[PDB]
């Protein structure tokens, strides 16, 4: 029990603010993915600093309603790929004033972290209540504007799923989910950049796992190719796979989001086409899934082809619901039984990136296997709202245990609870703080 | 109706505290790369519970700015470039003092030792956590207990050189409490004369303002430099030229607290059994000194103006010195009890929470907002509520920590409020209310 | 803050205990309500002693299925109606073999102790677990012939509605709900009994608000007359009124227990009625609700008129669902503003039993205005149940919050806190248990 | 892996506790109405916390079977008929014992005085809880101070006549620790004779297992019994008819730690100055009777066969009565604390949890399964961690509170336990235990 409740919510906000203080190289930029939970993160012990770390990422909303997985800082400090790789500034219509962003999105969590300012604002008076009144005033619109995205650009055909053009969008792309995707993305000669001829891509989590590393860039120069126009990307893109998981995550937001609308009084439509696309999403989650176990399934656009993996990816109906009674109990069977969480040689109950008993499991990579403190708290999260209440609880009480060393990486070995890497800002820390706070 | 729900729970007030620890940005003050002495001794205590290897770092930069001679001055500045006065050109240690460390820009005053309080929380914690992190905090003991010996050694030796049991203090920025009436009688008999022209605007302003005197006789405090540097701050000479002696009982009274724990550190960690006889005798000597000073019937303690040769009587915590050191006979530690929970001090009924008054509401000299002329400081009752659970007063130490916690709810992480509105005033370089939050939660 | 949680549990459990220690005259007898009640307090200390307060009611289940509100420890001691009023022993073809009862029923909220139970057991090894699992296997036919009794006996209709004989089966009786009916009740020449001729009714919340006691009694006679038959009741029965929170409540408890029967295994063919059942009632509830507000209305069989009222039964929509989001967010607006939770007199946001708004309200007379913390202990565990996680937080810290002084009195003046009395066992301490443990 | 969660949560745990405050019906022993001086205390301690009004009837409740002489009885039984032996008829205090109450049936020895221990929980708690509580709280000491006095001068006067400073017992029962190597040479010396013959019989079962001798030498236990019918339990003349007199180092720390707590209490309650300098002196003259007993190179404190004139060396928990009252030269304490600390007792290797055992599992005497020949007592510990904490020693306090709750949460709440596999083997007649546990959680 190396430290007690307080003494490690004090440990994951020192982690969080990131002063003094193997460990990775931080870099100035701000990450979708990252600013949403540094905000769940933060709200426990600032709703002020939790409402600016969502400005300053809306700030950067493209003009379609696009949030891009990255905002830089500058264009100097050789991240790769920066702003000279990506181009965004001269080759998109809707990339923003002055701002430099990258050319993709990243997973809907940002309503989570909105609920989760306002839930905690409610209960800290009058001032701080006007600082959380104000920011949804001011960047409701953008919410909207950013799921009515999602919803028409990234589902053009209604079926109620979420397309991607590239695994940096799924948040999880050192995984098997997308090996067989990549595996049909065949590159040219990639054009001559001012950088090395062989710049290493900076965030490790998104090397290839192969070193297949012009794979990845081939499909940065297809989007550049139509300037990322949302109504020309289907004809060029050579990955088109629709990820289940960010879907339901959406539907969720959806359902959040609206939920909010009804709370704060917010315009009337808004909340009916909220609601309408969290029903939509839902539906389509439902419509990729085993009919004997519930799992779901990515769609490979292109190939037309179900993708059939055993990652945790699987579990995506039981975030959003939708799914039978018999189907959703199989499901919680198999997320419980021993090819997940009961693995009986699982250190902690939390659920393994890819099933151990998987081929494709690996348990030093990255999503492929390791344990993943903040796939816990999603579950733990959406299963409180789905109103599994103790299966919420015992998620929290696991992720505690495993979290109360105060070690604080961001996935850990999953049999020997060995810690494995820590990304630029501290998801687990958020999860922590969320859980405690 | 029964009392809402703060503002935060004990978890989240942590997480808060942890996040503000170095300095609350969220009125905010203006923050210097610098280091002070008083603050890297509570942001080391704040620190112990979240890492001991951080702590650890707290006082090891510190330490390594300690003169020759064992002295750990008040300062040290990270450079002589950013303005902040008095700096190291005022001071100018590093040509005039000899003690001076060679690579480390300091002032040249120093100020209470609360330090080995910091090594007792980073010590306690790190015996609950692991192998590794006993290591790194066994490893900074062996590094550093010569150190802070001799630290204990140079207050002890010399500003006791008559072995009175009190400390002499040459500067009021030297108590921790300037801006305070303890002072105010023996600066009044400090008189300038022409200050040195420097290269600094005649006018400059004294950059923490907490160290601004209160009535802008800001002549009178730099005269007093001028006095240090014209004894090169030799520990000999200081006491034939300084304009400004007196014996300070609080800072005396934690010194003594500071003997004793470091003595127990000692024994613990089968430290030389010399230094730890010696703790225990200056532990002793110091304690009796505080008890000299005090008042026959209510047990207050009182501060010695050496060159006025008079007890200063004045109605602040510092009377209380007695109670955080022991050694009061048994009567006149209850009478000095009922004048601290009492209606001069804590019982006065028109503060907002039980906290110690850092002056008396009833005084005439109690001012509400200034400082500690009056002001709530939440350190002062950690410090309190710490020494009294060492003497084994469980619950009055319960009873402080739990107001201190009630205070601190709201979040706001001021160093010092209002004492009737509870209105937060101010903060400091690095937020000495966060690390008592963190301390007494964690 | 005179009690810290803590201390508050150890009160409430001692207040449990029922040893050493105005208060109540307590009587060796075993309520139907009170039962359910005690064993969610017991759960969170021993398992054991909540399997043995529910063994100790379902051993004195009717033949047919119905759990009745008393359970006769004795026919001696005056308690008054006793056993020699009721007359089961003789006259119901369904009393147990070796236990004297009363002849009415109360709400379903048991299915919700045994959840408690199976909850708080999962988390204690092994020797506990069994303990559980043994309750189950011992007692599940038992729980489900009660619920098939309400949904096949008291809506023999299929209206998806529980209809009452008597306000005493409410569990609210001295309430503005029932006045109306009570009022078409007329009273023929009482038998002579050997009890005196105007014994008084023992526990005083069951004596009529008026002391037109003739009527409680007349409505006895009439169910002896036909020997508690339930296929002869309808024809006799002066007071007849579908109870819209009983429903609720009844519906919620058929989705409690579904959920236990696939977490436990239990036969699929009950899991499946019990779903049914509870989207039965569940409609039902709705089918009552006003078109503006969503405000449920208890239906007067007899009379063929929706009783209006304005009671916390109004709100049996929030416990079990159903409403559109709409209606849903109108009758949360009720339950929030002014003239409930919200009213501005009120020393806490606990929930009112009456308006205060209300012609009826009385602030100091039971379920006509007091606040009773079993109450919005109820709404809290539904609203966690529906995924309402941080409304259901709000109505526990506020719930602890009152109950901290550790008074531990089961209905307080709404404005003043004063409190008001006490049950027979503490409903209130237990709700405190289950907050806290 | 980092442990799992416990079985209870410190609300479930102290909700458990409080449901089995008086008696663990949940293998579970034979519950009689009678009320025993030291379940009495515990009982009181544990109710505190949830209720002061309740806790203050049980000392009531004693209290009124209180001696005219002051000594309070180990049992007081409800009834004579219920068949509990020895029961009124083999002690026959109401014909025989002068000083017995009038309308009481009780025994005739005594027990530790942990009364004003529980009196200090009660005023401490009461304190908390508003003017209504805090004024059953003042009515209770002002109708039993005289009594609680009158308890402790009967003990310094009677039971120390020679004002050594330390209490002789006239049996092994007078001691809460009967069961135990401490006694073992003093009971075998007492020589039985012809014992008369009574109406139960003959072989006539102890009723509490705790108090049956280790080898059912019986007739040795109920001999004692008979010295004291002989002369009428006269303090007087118990001296010269009992076969067994041994000081016992451990009763006579907790009446020291007792006259320190009264006199703590009759101070801040305005009582008489002279029962507060009485119970200040009885405080001191026990403690350094308590030091006088102990050995030299450890600071293990002995028992003295008063008798056989010996010192009893013995390892077992009683060693560490310095530790409770104080008085120990500092490093004799340290030598105390390091035995105590180390792997004859709370460090050795096979004890599940660090709590103290009864006897030293390295000794001779260590019999694992038997009351106070091994086994662990959370009381003990509890005991300790209370008096750590009023000797300033917070975090060895807090360390021994929660290592009790760490080997409390599996919800056992037995009497002791197994102290290498924390096997629970009994529960006594009220839960020591739960009052343990629920003043560490209240």
């Amino acid at each position: 029990p190396s430290f007690t409740p307080t003494q490690l919510a004090a440990r994951a906000a020192y982690l969080l603010r990131g002063n003094d203080l193997a460990a990775p190289l931080l870099y100035p930029h701000m990450w979708s993915w990252d600013a949403a939970f540094v905000a769940i993160g933060l709200a426990p012990l600032s709703v002020e600093r939790a409402v600016v770390e969502l400005d300053t990422l809306l700030s950067a909303q493209w003009r379609n309603g696009m949030i891009p997985h990255i905002v830089f800082a500058n264009g100097v400090d050789g991240y790769f790929p920066g702003p000279a790789r990506w181009a965004t500034a001269t080759l998109a219509d809707n990339a923003p004033r002055n701002r430099l962003t990258s050319g993709i999105t990243q997973p809907p969590v940002h309503a989570i972290a909105v609920q989760r300012i306002l839930e905690h604002a409610r209960t800290r008076g009058r001032s701080t209540r006007a600082v959380a009144e104000a920011f949804l005033d001011r960047r409701w619109g953008d919410l909207m504007r950013w799921h009515r995205w999602l919803a028409e650009c990234r589902d053009r055909n209604e079926r109620g799923r979420i397309t991607l053009y590239h695994g940096w969008e799924s948040g999880m792309d050192n995984s098997p989910r997308w090996d067989s995707a990549y595996a049909n993305v065949v590159p040219g000669k990639l054009p001559e950049y001012q950088r090395a001829d062989n710049v290493i891509i900076t965030d490790p989590s998104q090397r290839p796992s192969d070193g297949e590393y012009d794979r990845y860039l081939w499909l940065l120069e297809e989007m550049k190719a139509v300037r990322y126009d949302d109504e020309r990307l289907p004809s060029v893109m050579s990955f088109q796979v629709e990820d289940v998981f960010f879907s339901a995550i959406f539907s969720v937001a959806c359902q959040v989001l609206a939920e909010i609308g009804e709370d704060y009084k917010r315009p009337h439509a808004d909340v009916k086409d909220l609601y309408l696309w969290a029903e939509r999403f839902r539906a389509g989650v439902v419509e990729t899934t085993d009919q004997r176990t519930g799992a779901a399934r990515d769609f490979d656009v292109l190939a037309e082809k179900w993708l059939v993996t055993e990652t945790a990816a699987q579990f995506a109906p039981l975030l959003c619901g939708g799914l039978p009674h018999d189907r959703e109990r199989a499901l919680l069977k198999l997320l419980e039984g021993p090819r997940f969480c009961g693995h009986p040689d699982l250190k902690y109950g939390l659920i393994p990136s890819t099933s151990p008993v998987s081929r494709d499991f690996r348990p030093r990579e990255y999503w492929r296997g390791p344990v993943w403190p903040v796939l816990t708290w999603l579950f733990s999260w959406c299963f409180a709202r789905r109103g599994w209440a103790e299966r919420a609880r015992l998620l929290r009480q696991e992720g505690l245990r495993q979290a109360s060393d105060g070690s604080f990486a961001e996935y850990y070995e999953p049999f020997t609870g060995e810690p494995l890497g820590s990304m630029q800002q501290s998801w687990t820390a958020a999860a922590v703080l969320d859980w405690l706070g």
